[PDB]
């Protein structure tokens, strides 16, 4: 979840 959520705000 941690990776998806702040790969998320990257982009």
């Amino acid at each position: 979840a941690a990776l998806a959520a702040a790969l998320a705000q990257a982009l």
